[PDB]
């Protein structure tokens, strides 16, 4: 049985994309995906993935800089419902600076500025309003889920 998303040790927020679907964003020290893969092996999975990230980018109004940087990322599918896990490299100042131009960083920024949970540190990046965010959280988890089920992690596969 899956762990809870809504816990005192987690920071969480739900994005309501559709009329009945959405994304549960969870900052946690709990790993949900146990492999190193993100198999977007078909055009359908490939669009669900882009739809998930665009929804985040639109909603949080993320103007993400081009720094040629990446977060370690796994993803999985459970009957059309995607799970994305970021293995965050934001634990120390250099890491935040080197993983600044990522979607995961934008989420951290949003959590920080919106005060959605957890304490963070913003390092001035090179570009405008964009800050490189430090956090002690090990994982950022994004799951296609409903509001009724958003407080418990869904099963990835
Ligand atoms: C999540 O894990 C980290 C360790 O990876 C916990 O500990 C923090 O780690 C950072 C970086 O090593 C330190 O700067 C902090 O001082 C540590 N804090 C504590 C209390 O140990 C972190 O606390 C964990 N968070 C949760 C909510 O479990
Ligand atoms: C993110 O971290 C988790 C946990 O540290 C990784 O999960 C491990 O993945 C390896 C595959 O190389 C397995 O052999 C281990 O059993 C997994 N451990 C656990 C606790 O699940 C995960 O692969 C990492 N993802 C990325 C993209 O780096
Ligand atoms: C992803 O694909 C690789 C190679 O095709 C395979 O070894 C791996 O098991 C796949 N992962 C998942 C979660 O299906
Ligand atoms: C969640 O999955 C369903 C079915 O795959 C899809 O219709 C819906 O758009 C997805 N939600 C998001 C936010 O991508």
């Amino acid at each position: 049985t899956m762990p809870l998303s809504c816990t005192k040790n987690n920071s969480h927020h739900y994005i309501m994309v559709g009329n009945e679907t959405g994304l549960e964003l969870t900052l946690t020290n709990t790993s949900i995906i146990n492999h190193k893969f993100c198999n977007l092996s078909d055009a359908h999975k490939k669009n669900l993935y882009d739809h998930a990230l665009m929804s985040i980018i639109s909603t949080f109004h993320l103007s993400i800089p081009n720094f040629n940087q990446y977060e370690a990322m796994s993803c999985d599918f459970n009957g059309g419902k995607i799970s994305v896990q970021y293995n965050l490299s934001h634990s120390y100042a250099g890491d935040a600076a080197n993983h600044c131009g990522t979607v995961a960083n934008g989420v951290l920024q949003t959590f920080m500025r919106m005060a959605w949970g957890g304490s963070y540190i913003a390092l001035d990046s090179g570009r405008g309003n964009w800050d490189c965010i430090m956090t002690s959280y090990q994982y950022l988890i994004i799951q296609n889920t409903t509001w009724e089920d958003h407080c418990q992690f869904s099963r990835p596969s």
